[PDB]
């Protein structure tokens, strides 16, 4: 095809869960084990095939430490989309991250597409969030929910794809 599309996503969620290097993965198909913290954010962009369409992602991915939270509205203000991350092995992680899917409820566009990523799914091993009840909290919520691997890259193209699919 040769229509082309272009959106802004944001990235939220606490840190470390994996948010950049699930950015990575999709980015630039890498994963680095040893990964430094970001800094405030980074911007990342991708164009990929969807159906008819060439698809170009505008990608910020914050920093999730408490002392950015304040600089959050800078990033996901004009987003079409968001994800949130958390990590499987982290319930602390996963509560944080119904915080942030609240704070876009209420501040975001009423409009934005918001997907929920269980993180790290490949230490299953250790998980500490039990899947179904992911699912059923993104059901009650409208969210576009996944277990991604950013290590292994299960389903990380998958939920990027996923998303720009419902815009
Ligand atoms: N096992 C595993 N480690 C991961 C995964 N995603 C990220 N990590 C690791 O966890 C750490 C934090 O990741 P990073 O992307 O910087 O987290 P951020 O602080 O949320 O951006 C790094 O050591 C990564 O290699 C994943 O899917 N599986
Ligand atoms: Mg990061």
């Amino acid at each position: 095809g040769n229509k082309i599309c272009q959106f802004k996503l944001v990235l939220l969620g606490e840190s470390p869960v994996g948010k950049s290097s699930l950015v990575l993965r999709f980015v630039k198909g890498q994963f680095h084990e040893f990964q430094e913290s970001t800094i405030g954010a980074a911007f990342l962009t991708q164009t990929v095939c969807l159906d008819d369409t060439t698809v170009k992602f505008e990608i910020w991915d914050t920093a999730g430490q408490e002392r950015y939270h304040s600089l959050a509205p800078m990033y996901y203000r004009g987003a079409q989309a968001a994800i949130v991350v958390y990590d499987i092995t982290n319930e602390e992680s996963f509560a944080r991250a119904k915080n942030w899917v609240k704070e876009l409820q209420r501040q975001a566009s009423p409009n934005i597409v918001i997907a929920l990523s269980g993180n790290k799914a490949d230490l299953a091993n250790k998980r500490a969030v039990d899947f179904q009840e992911a699912q059923s909290y993104a059901d009650d919520n409208s969210l576009l929910f996944m277990e991604t691997s950013a290590k292994t890259s299960m389903n990380v193209n998958e939920i990027f794809m996923a998303i720009a699919k419902k815009l």
